[PDB]
């Protein structure tokens, strides 16, 4: 074949397609028995359950183009109802929006802390974070260190910490300031990452995200997609690339590897990857998230005038969301254990995580939250073919020293994945970008 | 079929393989390279021994010290005598009988109070469970770099400290959680233990070099125990034991000890897949970045000039140098390293280019005689596919308190060794030895 793509996520599949329609031969070798990767949809209780990525919002041009091209309808994330905020061994507070549980002072400082991180972000080149003028200072500094500088009160530092852990699936301490700043630039600012209406959590897909990936996969000729076919090894010479699977061997001119960084370095590369790139991947840890859907017979919180959104900065769950489909049943409360609370939850059983979620909801939405019909969750850290969501972060010292290896081809081996995107890195939209860019590269470099 | 399969023929893998055989259980050691030693590696050049890998032992290192004397490898002192050369930025190189004496009264105070103030953090950091320090949460949330900045020392002081940090950790004070650095320091017995060249980790060398001593540990295994050029690709456990997949078939065991660097450990195909906290721990244990060099001269000409052969350069690509001349007294060798970002830059250049860079430093520090070079030999340990960086792993902020607890936890019938798992002299040969003895006991107790 002309091109072998490793991975049938949105990055893999988008690269495989652009290569196919250009007039070139391609195989996609995928480890799982399905497509979609970090997107994954299961039917439960008469509706779709997005165990992985579910949300699209404005500014995400490429996924909105894909959904529309392939005949997939969207519905809004519900917005109406009183939100509940809970601090410490305090009582729960009902407001028409989270924001209105904080003082005048507290809100000011919050929006000024966001406005401040955006200032840094705007100066970070999306294609080359290492080339910001303040790159030295910013890559030696954690986000936590920077927040502590702002001299913001504990309750505004707590609120900002819930938003950090909900966006990166890692604490402010794990991230370089330069990584955080690049990610905010990439998304078009803090409100773009955090908001529902006008934000990344604005819209969902009717029937869920995994079907959109399947529709993209059906644009490939029969025999192009190989499922349950993990790539163990990747060899290359001046003539082409030999892909060793278990029970088979594939031979192409060039390769696109579209897996999560930590899985990319697990492949037996021959010759061995250059050291800057091998060490970049040792410095690109995946985040830590357990995503859950609490299932009730009905969205009983709405009848109390409640949105179903709780925000508890001291609880092991950060933010919740009404995940009820457009038909109005079953009622769903969707949420996440993020960073350290996700690692602790992952070490426990399904039933122990259910009891923690239901306890928090009972003390916020109401005691009726213990009357659960079903609980459905996924630890993406446990998934051998992801090993953490939503994607990689870089700790201090990674971006300026190993980061330049991010996108550079090694010979005939090219790189895709949301982690290689300029815009909405970390999101489906970013995956799509990476696919388009990796394919353009291989068409150019081939003929 | 055997009782135990050890992955890695380094000092941790062999030390464990030894204590398993000595207990009367069958063992097979599987090693990806055509040799033993691992991060220790010695070659014959110019009629002497060239340690590309680990080389030094010193006081407190009671394991390696006793393994040496047992298998009969004699030691020789690292030379201490002659002026050291210190050099900051744009300034004039300073000769002093020791590095310290090139600093003001005021500077050396600030430096010593800096090391004291770190050692007092180190003292409350449990060697067995760093995550159980009273203030573990706060210390894990801080870099080494952030904490130094908070002590408020002068720059020369912070840069001299930085030189030392990178000579120990092979990574910047920004890459390291303070908690990780404090544990590393407690594990050694202090900053003097780590940085001194006498009463410290750089006091003594091994006659014939280090790979040999691991060859003498290998030779005390049964015939057929060791398969070199046998990399482990896959490890499958069920109720009755583990199945170790290589390229050339399978090897059934009751229990496995994996004794490879933590980054190499994670790349193995585990079945079932490893528990999340463990897999993600490995994701958070990156190896350091180090290129180690030896500059061959016909004679140690520098002893003529009343010079040690040690240069200390905070602002050059070359960190710390050491007189590497064998006791025979020829050839002259200047031993040194590129550390951290300097290792990664140098790593992407050729051997010839890295040679020019070191000679250019040496000539402006030791003198013009440094150009009359016989030969240059170096090794990029980041570039080795069965190491992927020396000296060992570091942990960034948040790693130790959240993922740390999985570090020694056995996973069904698979157990963990390597210097990264030692409580004492973690990151050294002596800590590999400890991890081997420890891993062995666990597996013997669990067999019977
Ligand atoms: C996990 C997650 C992600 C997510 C999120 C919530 C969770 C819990 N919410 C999101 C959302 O609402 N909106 C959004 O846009 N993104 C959200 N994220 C992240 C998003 O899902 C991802 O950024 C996107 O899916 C990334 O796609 P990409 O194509 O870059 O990566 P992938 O999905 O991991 O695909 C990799 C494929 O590679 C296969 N694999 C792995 N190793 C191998 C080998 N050795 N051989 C062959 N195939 C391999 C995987 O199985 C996978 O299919
Ligand atoms: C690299 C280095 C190390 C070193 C140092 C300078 C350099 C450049 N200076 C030191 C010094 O003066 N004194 C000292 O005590 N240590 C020094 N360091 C550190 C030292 O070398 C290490 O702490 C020590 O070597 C630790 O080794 P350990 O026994 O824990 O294991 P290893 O040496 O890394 O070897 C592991 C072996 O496993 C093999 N391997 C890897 N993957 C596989 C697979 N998949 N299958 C089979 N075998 C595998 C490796 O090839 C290696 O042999
Ligand atoms: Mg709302």
């Amino acid at each position: 074949v002309d091109v072998v793509v490793v991975g049938a996520g949105f990055a893999g599949l988008t690269a495989a397609r652009a290569v196919h329609e250009a007039g070139r031969s391609v195989l996609v070798l995928e480890a799982r028995d399905r497509v979609g990767g970090r997107t994954c949809t299961e039917e439960h209780h008469g509706t779709w359950i997005d165990l992985g990525g579910q949300w699209i919002g404005p500014g995400q041009d490429r996924v909105a183009a894909l959904a529309a091209e392939l005949g997939v309808e969207t519905y809004p994330q519900p917005t109406e109802g009183d939100d509940v905020v809970l601090f410490g061994d305090g009582e729960p507070q009902r407001a028409p929006d989270v924001a209105l549980a904080f003082s005048d002072e507290e809100l000011t400082a919050y929006l000024e802390l966001a406005g401040a991180l955006e200032a840094i972000a705007e100066k970070v080149p999306l294609d080359a974070p290492w080339l910001a003028p303040e790159a030295a200072a910013w890559d030696a500094t954690t986000l936590r260190e920077w927040v502590a500088g702002t001299g913001v009160p504990d309750r505004v530092a707590g609120l900002f910490e819930v938003a950090v852990q909900a966006v990166f699936a890692a604490t402010s301490a794990q991230l370089s300031l330069l990584h955080a700043a690049h990610y905010v630039h990439s998304a078009g600012g803090w409100s773009k990452l955090t908001d529902t209406e006008g934000g990344a959590q604005q819209d969902r897909l009717v029937g869920g995200v995994q079907p959109l990936a399947e529709r993209l996969a059906a644009r490939l000729p029969d025999g192009a997609l190989r499922l349950s076919t993990p790539v163990r090894g990747l060899a290359q010479d001046g003539d082409g690339v030999t892909v060793r699977t278990a029970g088979g061997e594939v031979r192409a001119r060039r390769a696109i590897v579209a897996v999560p960084p930590t899985l990319a370095g697990r492949i037996d590369h021959d010759p061995p990857l250059p050291p800057q790139r091998d060490q970049l991947l040792q410095h690109m840890p995946q985040g830590s998230v357990v995503k859950f859907h609490v299932i009730y017979d009905e969205p009983w919180w709405r009848a109390e005038g409640l949105s179903g959104t709780v925000l508890c900065p001291d609880e092991p769950i950060g933010v919740t969301f009404d995940g009820t489909p457009p038909a109005g049943t079953p009622g769903i409360v969707t949420g996440f254990f993020e960073g350290p609370a996700a690692v602790a939850a992952g070490a426990r059983t399904r039933e122990e995580r259910r009891d923690v979620v239901v306890d928090v909801l009972a003390r916020t939405l109401g005691e009726r939250a213990r009357d659960v019909r079903d609980y459905i969750d996924r630890d993406w850290s446990a998934e051998p073919w992801t090993r953490g969501c939503y994607g990689a972060h870089l700790p201090p010292g990674a971006w300026t020293v190993y980061g330049p290896a991010l996108r550079v081809p090694v010979g005939r081996v090219h790189w895709a994945g949301t982690e290689t995107a300029e815009r909405w890195t970390g999101y489906i939209d970013g995956a799509i970008e990476s696919g388009q860019r990796a394919a353009a590269e291989v068409l150019a470099a081939l003929g």
